[PDB]
C-alpha cells in the first residue's frame, strides 16, 4: 500500500505532539494529589482512574504520525513496570521533557547524534549516582517495612511478604491467591518459574495485571514447533471434554496454529495459553523433562518418534494453577510425584559432580533451585469478598516492590531521587558543546516528576525544586504532608530499580526520537 | 488610528523576513563577480545596477511589520557609508547572519540579552584585532596607491589626491568639481566645512551623490530660529531678481518656513536650501561670524535689534559653490576680503593666547585651522564630457576612502579580515553558556561576507573560508583571479574604518532586533 | 512606494517572457517576405505595418517584471538603430536567442558570470570577423550604389547622395528637405552640427521624424545655466511680436525655465526648443562664440558681466531653418557675414600654430571643419507632394545606410554575415567549460536572424543554414529569388555598422540579463 | 578503503576522461560528480561539511587513512575502515544502470488513479 513519508523537522513535531498527547494525559495521575482521568466505554458508565498504565492503555490518536510517537515512549515505558512493577508514568514524563528540550536543541542546529551521546552519559553517571545514593534491604525487618510501606501502611501486608520471602529466600518464587476465609495461608508447593512470557497478548484474562491465568490446567510437553492445528486436534478435543484449561510448553507455536488458538480461545471455546519452552539448544530439552517430572506430564519429542496426534490426556502435566506474564511462566502446585522430582534432582546433583566448567556446574545450580526449590503460596484472607480480593491486590502491589527492593534497595520517593541525583552532575561535560547540551538537557528533565507532583498539589514546584537541591541524601518534600526531614525514615521512597529503570527507558526512547530523520507510515 | 500589536516569536519572524527580502536583495552585488540587479523606474527603462546601496533604498515592503524589518537595518546601515565611504552591503549582511543565527538561539530558549551582551563582547574584542591587523598609511606614497586602488588601478586618480592632501594636509578640505578641459587643476581657496548637514532631503539636486549643490549662491546669516516665512520674503525677492541660489544658515528653520522653502525649491520658484548654524550657545555665535567674515556677509542677530527684512542683497554673503550632506556643509571659494579674514584669524590667534581653558583653547584652535586652512578645490579633466564626469565619480569615490585610510589605516579586502579577525578570538567567553552562544554566533557571521563573495563566483564558500582561516595576517581569496596570497600587496583591501564600521553598525542593529519583545504599526 | 522583489530563477523567466512578447512582435517583420503587424489607435483605423521599430516602440506588458524584460531590450536595441539607421529588429531577435539559450544554461547550474564572459569573447571576436569580410566604400561610385540600394533600386536616389558627399566631403554635414517643384535641389550653405540634442521631447513639432524644425528662428547664446524665467523674459516678450521662433542654446535649461518653456511652445503662446551648448569647459565658451560668428549673433556671457535681462535682438542670431534630433542640433543657413567667419577661421588656423600639442591640434582643426565646411541642402523633388514626402524619406533612410557604409564598409545582408562569422570560430575557446558554453550560445544565436527570415518565407531554416555555412566570404541565400552567389553583387547588403552595432547591443543586454538575481518593481 | 573514501579516490583517477561529443564528457563529470555523494552523505550525517571532507579526501592517494570514527590520518584499510570490493564495484555499476535507463526514458504507461 502506498505510504505517506515525512522528513526531519515535519516527522519531528509529529511525533513530540503524540507524544504530548500520551504525556499530558498520564502525569495529571503522578503523586498523592493526582487527579482522576475518565475513559470511556463501548457500553455502560466510564472508568474514573487515577492509574497511569490504564490511562496509557488507551492512548491511540488519528494521526498517524502522531501516533507513532505516542505508541514509541507508551512500549519502552511499560517496559519499566513490566522490570519493577511500577515507574510507567515517571519513564512518560521524563521521556517527554528530554525529547521537548532535545528537539528544541536539534532546531537551533546542535547535532542530534552528539545530543544523545550527552543525554546516555548524563544517564550512565545518574545511575551510578543511584547506586549510591541507595540504602540495602538485607534484612526481613526491612523487607517488611516496604511491604507495608507499599500497601498504605497495612503492617498485615509485609509481615505476610516477610514470612513469605524467609520460607523460600531472597531468589524463591512467590504467589498470591484468593483466600478460604478469614485468616492467611502460607504454604510451600511443588513448583517452578521461568522466563518465558504468553505467545499472543489475546491469551490474557486477567486485564489488570495484564496476565494469564489459569486454574486446574492441563500442561502439554513438546518438544517441537507446533506450526499446524491438525496435530493438537486429539489432544484440543480430550481437553475440552474433561473441561479444564490447557497451557502448551513446545519449541514455538506460529502461524497456522497460534491464530486457531488465540480466535478460539478469544472465543469462549476451550481456555488455551501457548508458551516457549524455557531456553534453547540441550539445557531446552532437559528443561522440559523437569517440567514434566514437575508436573506428572510425558514429553512429546518427534525425536523419540512420538507423534503429537497420538499424545492422550496421561501424557499431559497438571498443576493446580498457572500464571504468564510478558515474560514469565510460573506452575503452582504440580501433581508430579512427590519422589519422582527428588529422582530428578538427583539426576542433576549427580551431573553437578561430573560436570567439567564453571557454565555447566551453575546452570545445573539452577535447575535444582527451580526443581527442589518450589514455590511459596500466599492465600489472602478477609471478613467479606471485596475486602479480600482488595487486598490481595495490595499484597500483589507490595509483593513487586519488596522484591525490587530487596535486589537494588530504595531511594527516596516522590521523585526527589532523580533531582538529587542530577544536582551532583552540575559538573559533569562531554566531548564537545553539543553533547554537553545534551547532558544539561537530561539533568533538567530529571526535574520533571518532582516538578509535575508540585503542580499536581497546586505549589510552586520551581520554589520546591530549590528547596529540594539545597538539601541532601533523603533529605527532601514531603508531597502529602507538606514537610521536610529524611524522606526514607519516614516512608516516602521507591526501590531504586524503579527510578533507574523510570530514567533508563525514557533515555533510550527519548534518544532514538531525537536522532530520527524520517517516518514511514500508511496513507490516511 | 488604531493599531497592529505583535508579540514575541511572532514579531520577530516578521522582522527577521523584512531583513531577508532585503539582504538577498543586497547580497548579490557582492564581491567582484556580483549579480545585477534590476530597478523599476516608472517612466522608460529599468535601472541595471551591481550598487547595493541603490538597491538598498529601493527596499520597501507590503507587510507593515516585514517593512518595520528592512527599514531598521537600512537605517544602521546606511550610517557606515556615511562614516566611511563604503560598507553599506557589506553590514546589511553581517546583520542578516547575526539575526538569523541570533533568533534561533532565543527560540531555543537562550536569553535575548545575554546573547546580546555576547554579540557585543565578540565585536568589541573584533575591533581591537582589527586594528592590531591594520596597516597604517602615513607618507603620501601610501595615500597615492590607495587612491589609485580605489580607482581601479587609475594612477592618476591616486596621485591627484595625495598632491591635494599634501596642499592642505591629511585632515584639510577636498573638494572635487567638474574639470574645465582635458587637463586636472588643483587651487586652494578661501573656505570652510562645519558638521551640519541639509535641514530636510528634498533639497537633494544631485540624487546620485545624495548631496545640494548650489552654483554661485548668496549666504543668509542669520542669528536666530526662522519659524515664518513672512520675514523671509524680502530677502527671497532680492536673492529672486538677482537670480541666484541661495544657503539660509540659521539656529533653526522651522515648521512654516521649512515647509515652503522645501515647496517652492522643489516647483523650481527658487533654488533654496537651509542647514543649522554649526554647534552651540557663545559658540555658535562666533562661528556664524567666522562664515560671514569669509562669505563676506553680514550676520543678523535678534540681539543688536537687527530685522530680517530690512536685510539687503549687501547684508548677503556669496561663495563659488556650496555642497551639503546628510550630516556636512561645505561653504567652497568664500568672496570674504583677504584683509578682513586674516584679520579675524589674527583675532582667533590673540584670543588662543588668551584663553584660560584648555577646552576653550581647543576650541578656538578648531575655528583658525578652518578659517586659515581654506579649501582644496579639484577641477577633474578629460578628453571629452562623458569621460569627465566618470573620472570625477571616481575621484569621489577615491577621496571618501583615501580620508578613512589615513584615519584608520588598510585591512585585506574581500572580507578576509573579518574572517582572520575572527578566528584568532576562538576561545573568547563570556558570563555564561547564552553569552558564549552569543559570541559564537557573531564570529560565525564575520564569516557571512566572504562566504556570500565567493557564492557569486559559483565556488564553494567552506572550503574557500576554511583555507583563509588556516592562513596568517592579510592572507586570502583573491576573489578576481582565484589566487591565494599577501591581500594588500596584490591590492584587494578595505579601509580599516569601513570594516569596523560595517561591523559595529551590523551588530548594533542585530542586538537591537534579538531583544524585541513588541512591534506597534498601523492597520493594513 | 512598498515594492515587489523577485530572485533568481524566478525573476528570470518572468523577465525572458517579456523579452519573447517583444521579439515575437517584432520578428515577424524580418526580411523580403516579413507579414504585416497591426498597432490599434484609439480612433479609426488602425495602423498595419512591417517596421519592427514601429511594432517595438508599442510593446509595454502588464506584469511589471514582464514589462522590465521587453523595456531592456528595447532600449538597448533602438541604441542600433540610432547608431546605424538600422538594426533594432536584427537586434532584438539576436537578444533573444541568446537570452533563451544563457538561461537554459543558468538553470542548468553553469556559472552566470562565465556564461558572459564567453559570449562577450564569441562577440569581440566577430566582430574582428566581420571587419576581414568587410568590402570597403571608398570612391563616388560605390557611395552611388550603395544609395541606390538602399532606397530600393532608385539610381537618382544613389547619385544624389553621391553628389553630396562629393560637395562636403564624406565626413560632411548632409541634410534632406522637402522640395519646390519637381527637380532636386543640392546647396551648401552656412551651418553646423554638434552632439547635443533636445532638452525635452515635448519641444518635437515634426512628430515624423521625432524632429525639431524651425522656420527663420532666432538664435539666444547664453553662456550661462537657465534656471529661471525671469530673466529670459524682455528676450521672449521681444521674439513673440517679431514673430519668430527662438533656439536657445545655453551652458544648460532646467527645471523652473525648460517647464515654462515646454508648456508655452506645446500650447499656444511661443515657439521655442532649447539645447545645451556643445563640448565643456574652455571649449564651450569658444564653440559658442563660433555659433554666434556663423548666425551673427552675440553670446551673452555671465563672465564679461552681461545681463540676459539687458539682451536685445540685435543679440540674437538667425539661421534659415533648424533641425534637432535626441542627439544631434543641425544650424543651417547662418545669417553671420562672410568676411566674420573668414576672421574666425583664420583667428583658429593661428591658434593651430600657436599650440604645440597633438590633441590641442585636432580640437582647433575640428571647429575650422565645422565652421567653414557649412551643409549640404538636398531638396528633394517629384510631380506629386504624396511622391515627393515618399522620396524624401527613401533619401533620409538612405543617406544614414551610406554614411554607416562609409565608415565601416558593407558585408553580406539577409543575415548571411553572422552565420559566415560564426562559422569561422568554431575553434574559439575560453578558460573553463562554462565559458565554452557560453562561446557556443553567442555563435548559435548568430544564426536567429537568417534562420527567422527563411522561416517567414516559408523554407526550412535548417536546410538553409547549412547551404550558407558551406560557403565563403559574402556568398549566401538570395533571401528573394532563392539562389546562391555573390551576396555583395546582387544587391543584398547591411552595412557592417548595423550588423556590428545589432550583435554588440545585443549581447550586451542579453549579457546583464543572464547576470540578473534581483529585479525590483512596485505592487500591481 | 570504505567510508565512501574509494569512490572519490577514484574519480580523482578520472579527471582527463573525454568522450565523443561535449555531451558524452557532460555524461562523463556528471558520473564522476556522482561518485561523490556517498561520502559526501556520510560527512553530512556526522554534521561536518561534506564539501571540506570532500576536498582533503580528493587531496590524498590510495586509501589514504581518513577516520571515520575519529577523524584522523593513517592507512584507511589498515584502521578496518573498508568495504569488499565486490559491493563498491556493483553499488556503481547498477546504480549507473538504472540511471542510464532513466535519463533515457521518453514516455511512462500506468493505470488510471
Amino acid at each position: 500500500a502506498a505510504k505517506d513519508v515525512k522528513f526531519g523537522n515535519d516527522a519531528r513535531v509529529k511525533m513530540l505532539r503524540g507524544v504530548n498527547v500520551l504525556a499530558d494525559a498520564v502525569k495529571v495521575t503522578l503523586g498523592p494529589k493526582g487527579r482522576n482521568v475518565v475513559l470511556d466505554k463501548s457500553f455502560g458508565a466510564p472508568t474514573i482512574t487515577k492509574d497511569g498504565v490504564s490511562v496509557a492503555r488507551e492512548i491511540e490518536l488519528e494521526d498517524k504520525f502522531e501516533n507513532m510517537g505516542a505508541q514509541m515512549v507508551k512500549e519502552v515505558a511499560s517496559k519499566a513496570n513490566d522490570a519493577a512493577g511500577d515507574g510507567t508514568t515517571t519513564a512518560t514524563v521524563l521521556a517527554q521533557a528530554i525529547i521537548t528540550e532535545g528537539l528544541k536543541a536539534v532546531a537551533a542546529g546542535m547535532n542530534p547524534m552528539d545530543l544523545k551521546r550527552g543525554i546516555d552519559k548524563a544517564v550512565t553517571a545518574a545511575v551510578e549516582e543511584l547506586k549510591a545514593l541507595s540504602v540495602p534491604c538485607s534484612d526481613s525487618k526491612a523487607i517488611a517495612q516496604v511491604g507495608t510501606i507499599s500497601a498504605n501502611s497495612d503492617e498485615t501486608v509485609g509481615k505476610l511478604i516477610a514470612e513469605a520471602m524467609d520460607k523460600v529466600g531472597k531468589e524463591g518464587v512467590i504467589t498470591v491467591e484468593d483466600g478460604t476465609g478469614l485468616q492467611d495461608e502460607l504454604d510451600v508447593v511443588e513448583g517452578m518459574q521461568f522466563d518465558r512470557g504468553y505467545l499472543s497478548p489475546y491469551f490474557i484474562n486477567k486485564p489488570e495485571t495484564g496476565a494469564v491465568e489459569l486454574e486446574s490446567p492441563f500442561i502439554l510437553l513438546a518438544d517441537k514447533k507446533i506450526s499446524n492445528i491438525r496435530e493438537m486436534l486429539p489432544v484440543l478435543e480430550a481437553v475440552a471434554k474433561a473441561g479444564k484449561p490447557l497451557l502448551i510448553i513446545a519449541e514455538d507455536v506460529e502461524g497456522e496454529a497460534l491464530a486457531t488458538l488465540v480466535v478460539n480461545t478469544m472465543r469462549g471455546i476451550v481456555k488455551v495459553a501457548a508458551v516457549k519452552a524455557p531456553g534453547f539448544g540441550d539445557r531446552r530439552k532437559a528443561m522440559l523433562q523437569d517440567i514434566a517430572t514437575l508436573t506428572g506430564g510425558t514429553v512429546i519429542s518427534e525425536e523419540i518418534g512420538m507423534e503429537l496426534e497420538k499424545a492422550t490426556l496421561e501424557d499431559l502435566g497438571q498443576a493446580k494453577r498457572v500464571v504468564i506474564n510478558k515474560d514469565t511462566t510460573t506452575i503452582i502446585d504440580g501433581v508430579g510425584e512427590e519422589a519422582a522430582i527428588q529422582g530428578r534432582v538427583a539426576q542433576i546433583r549427580q551431573q553437578i559432580e561430573e560436570a567439567t566448567s564453571d557454565y555447566d556446574r551453575e546452570k545445573l545450580q539452577e535447575r535444582v533451585a527451580k526443581l527442589a526449590g518450589g514455590v511459596a503460596v500466599i492465600k489472602v484472607g478477609a471478613a467479606t469478598e471485596v475486602e479480600m480480593k482488595e487486598k490481595k491486590a495490595r499484597v500483589e502491589d507490595a509483593l513487586h516492590a519488596t522484591r525490587a527492593a530487596v535486589e537494588e534497595g530504595v531511594v527516596a520517593g516522590g521523585g526527589v531521587a532523580l533531582i538529587r541525583v542530577a544536582s551532583k552532575l552540575a559538573d559533569l561535560r562531554g566531548q564537545n558543546e553539543d553533547q554537553n547540551v545534551g547532558i544539561k538537557v537530561a539533568l533538567r528533565a530529571m526535574e520533571a516528576p518532582l516538578r509535575q507532583i508540585v503542580l499536581n498539589c497546586g505549589e510552586e514546584p520551581s520554589v520546591v525544586a530549590n528547596t529540594v537541591k539545597g538539601g541532601d541524601g533523603n533529605y527532601g518534600y514531603n508531597a502529602a504532608t507538606e514537610e521536610y526531614g529524611n524522606m526514607i525514615d519516614m516512608g516516602i521512597l521507591d526501590p531504586t530499580k524503579v527510578t533507574r529503570s523510570a530514567l533508563q527507558y525514557a533515555a533510550s526512547v527519548a534518544g532514538l526520537m531525537i536522532t530520527t530523520e524520517c517516518m514511514v507510515t500508511d496513507l490516511p
